[PDB]
């Protein structure tokens, strides 16, 4: 397999295709800022820490 | 100029046999597992997933 | 309807020199410290991670 970065803008947006996503794909939605994996019959979001200006 | 990716296997047993030519800065996903990980210098940071969502 | 990537740097100072031409959506990674950001707006959300193993751990 192969995989990569998807971005969309909303989260509509984006559930409107997740279908397409293959397996082991990253997504972005900028709306929440937040960052998911596609994975086998669904999606596991990614542990972010919150906003800051810094790389902390 | 640094530019890596995501890379992904099916297994971790086939990932394991080709890692070695992973550079640092690559995400590897292990999808039998579902486990998505950094490579590091020799070695590798688990990323920290919530439940699956269907 | 975008796509963004993963992109690396050596050094946290390095990085911020060049931070500004990095989209939102984008991943960073610095080798200083290991570390990995999701890019957003004007700011950074860092991905929790593990202490480093030798094996997938």
């Amino acid at each position: 397999c192969s995989s990569g970065v998807r971005c969309w803008a909303t989260r509509q947006a984006m559930l409107g295709q997740v279908h397409e996503v293959p397996e082991g794909w990253l997504i972005f939605v900028a709306e929440q800022e937040e960052l998911y994996v596609r994975v086998q019959n669904g999606f596991r979001k990614v542990q972010l820490e919150a906003r800051t200006p810094l790389p902390r």
